[PDB]
């Protein structure tokens, strides 16, 4: 269908893949 298609993810899924770390670390602060 479009092959720039998956290249918009690109961005968009390396933040949430951050995000979720950082959330990791935070319940750590315990």
């Amino acid at each position: 269908s479009n092959k720039g298609a998956i290249i918009g993810l690109m961005v968009g899924g390396v933040v949430i893949a951050t995000v979720t770390v950082i959330t990791l670390v935070m319940l750590k602060k315990k």
